[PDB]
């Protein structure tokens, strides 16, 4: 989508967790990060 | 937590959605953004 690199609040271990999340969902950090926040929206929507 | 301002991928409308999400969950963007990504982790955990 129109996903741009914006400033977000993430903890170092949390950042790693996102990588792990990426690995858990078989997605690359770039894709995972995008979906982590957007899919977050998708989950609550 | 140890949430620091890191680079994340967010769309302009998505960014606004986070504000809306903040408003929907009665949290401030700073708090919402932190929880949006961390709570995202909480939801999938």
């Amino acid at each position: 989508m129109a996903t741009t690199t914006l400033g977000v609040k993430l903890d170092d271990p949390t950042r790693e967790r996102l990588k792990a999340a990426a690995q858990s969902i078989d997605r690359t950090p770039h894709w995972l990060i995008k979906q982590a926040i957007f899919n977050y929206l998708e989950k609550l929507e």
